[PDB]
């Protein structure tokens, strides 16, 4: 497991973040 750039989803509104998996 490791966190790298992405793109987050809040309310059907992607906003980008950090996703970790």
């Amino acid at each position: 497991r490791w966190c790298v750039y992405a793109y987050v989803r809040v309310r059907g509104v992607l906003v980008r973040y950090r996703r970790c998996w």
